[PDB]
RNA sequence: UUUUUUUUUU
């Protein structure tokens, strides 16, 4: 299908939501529930895609679109607007189906649709229901039957599960679907899950296989996506609009980027607690960060280090796939008002959610895939705001920073180099209260997700996993101490005869 | 000795 290239242009007239009402794109009401929200105007990419969305032409899209920049009601007003446009056809119907890659994403989605109610009330009619992983199923078929929602938002798993009983029911009627982080829900793992959803789709649909018009969102995607997408676009022409320049880097230009570069991996916790502290004390308290790692072990691991170190001065909040959903949903409510507080995340918090006033983003090391780089400092420096990020690396970790430069074009101008005194180290590691079996557990876990991104990443795998490795020789004080395992572990690692693994563990079996 | 998410509360 023909993809149409539609490039950032400087002077050029502005979109407003007056005269989006003034020309009959948009209606009364919803031009009413966005200007009671008394943003100063409409974001770029909202004035770029709201009249192409809503055009009569028959063609997908795709946005881009930098962190938080206002791409979640750049979809959401359109999809408002199709449904007052259309309020008289098939009422009780879902017409338009918005999935995201975490459930804390679609809950959030979902926020955002209950806040135009708010500022609206006649919006009240075109209802809204999540579909999401860890909720009662029953429940949730209890307020589609209730509701009877125009919109639904959903992960993919929970989607799948209710179309493959529910599609008659609820879904013959869908004119749009929307992939936000479209680049994410593209790639192996999610992928089969959104063919298998968009062919549910189009083949239960009243109207025609070809029907529904598939919207993509991210900060970070291009031409490449659309190859990824073919199975799931329907229309014969595709609108790209793209509010960065071609070579321009994706990330947020106001984010100030920095690197701290440590000899050893187990340094850059170190690093990262140093930092924490002195910001602390330089901003009176006054700071609210996320802070990013590569596992949940490993995430869980770094709470309790920093509650040991800041549970004085600030609420540390610990988030990953292990934690409950009821918590997961509590926890974000709460850092989403709270002015300060430290939450530690895996890449499961990196996209979308958008938490106000963040100061700084932090990472301890790489992100679970090349583009996380982006949105994870994407959490900082939010519509308009200010931000900062740190990334917090060893030696060996070196080869991200340049595959960075590489193949997305950032470029971070600020780099220094980190050693640990004595004194920071036996702060640090007295308080750690896991067992040795827990430490061992936790490296492992960290062994795994770096040999996963050696290929990716351009690591040197016979440098990168030993070093891991040696974390826990670091952790429990003694640096020649190797990871006691059995040979039927080293077998299923596929080291047994490496001198990569021979650096790395003891057969203590 | 589940590497990040993602139905199984249908
Ligand atoms: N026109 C606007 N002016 C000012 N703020 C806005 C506007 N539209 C939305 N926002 C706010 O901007 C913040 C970020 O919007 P959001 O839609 O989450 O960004 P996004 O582009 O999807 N970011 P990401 O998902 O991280 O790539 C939210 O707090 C919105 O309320
Ligand atoms: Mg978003």
């Amino acid at each position: 299908s023909k993809l149409i290239h539609v490039p950032k242009e400087d002077n050029s007239k502005e979109v407003t939501l007056d005269s989006l009402l003034e020309e009959g794109v948009l209606d009364k009401e919803i031009h009413k529930a966005i200007t009671r929200m008394e943003f100063p105007g409409l974001t770029p990419v909202q004035q770029k895609t709201i009249k192409p969305i809503l055009s009569s032409e028959d063609h997908d899209v795709i946005a881009r679109a930098k962190t938080g920049t206002g791409k979640t009601f750049a979809f959401l007003i359109p999809i408002f607007q199709h449904l007052i446009n259309t309020k008289f056809d098939s009422q009780y119907m879902v017409k338009a189906v918005i999935v995201a890659p975490t459930r804390d994403l679609a809950l959030q989605i979902e926020a955002e649709v209950k806040k135009i109610h708010d500022m609206n009330y006649g919006l009240k009619k075109y209802a809204c229901v999540s579909l999401v992983g860890g909720t009662d199923f029953r429940a949730a078929m209890n307020k589609m039957n209730k509701l009877r929602p125009n919109i639904v938002i959903a992960t993919p798993g929970r989607l799948i599960d209710v179309l493959e009983k529910y599609s008659n029911k609820f879904f013959r009627f869908v004119d749009y679907k929307v992939l936000d982080e479209a680049d994410r829900l593209l790639e192996i793992g999610f992928r089969d899950d959104l063919e298998t959803i968009s062919g549910i789709l189009n083949e239960k649909n009243s109207k025609s296989a070809d029907n529904i018009k598939t919207l993509l969102f991210s900060a970070t995607l291009d031409d490449k996506v659309q190859k990824l997408a073919n199975n799931i676009m329907n229309k014969k022409e595709c609108l790209f609009l793209d509010t960065v320049d071609k070579n321009e880097p994706e990330a947020h230009e106001r984010i100030d980027q920095s690197v701290v570069i440590s000899e050893k991996f187990a340094n850059s916790i170190f690093a990262a607690v140093e930092h924490i502290k002195k910001q602390i004390k330089e901003r009176d308290s006054n700071y609210k960060a996320i802070i990013f790692a590569p596992t949940v072990k490993f995430t869980s691991f770094l709470c309790s280090i920093l509650k040991n170190e800041f549970k004085k001065d600030l609420p540390i909040l610990e988030f990953h796939g292990k934690i409950t959903q009821n918590k997961r949903t509590s926890l974000v409510k709460r850092f989403k008002k709270d002015e300060s507080g430290i939450l530690v995340c895996t890449d499961v918090g990196a996209r979308g959610m958008d938490f106000p006033n963040v100061h700084e983003v932090l990472q301890i090391g790489v992100p679970s895939e090349l583009a996380n780089y982006i949105h994870r400092i994407g959490r900082t420096a939010r519509s308009g705001k200010e931000g900062s990020s740190v990334l917090f690396i060893c030696k060996d970790e070196l080869p991200f920073v340049r595959e960075l430069e590489d193949a997305k074009n950032i470029v971070i101008a600020k780099q220094e180099k980190y050693e640990p005194s004595e004194e920071i180290k036996s702060e640090v590691l007295e308080a750690v209260t896991e067992e040795p079996e827990d430490i061992s557990d936790i490296v492992i876990s960290l062994i795994s997700s770096y040999r996963s991104c050696i290929k990716e990443y351009r690591f040197s795998e016979r440098r990168i996993l030993p070093e891991i490795a040696s974390t826990y020789g670091v952790l429990l004080n003694d640096p020649q101490l190797k990871i006691p395992v059995s040979r039927r572990f080293l077998d299923k690692l596929g080291l047994s005869r490496s001198p990569i693994g021979k650096a790395m563990f003891e057969i203590r079996d």
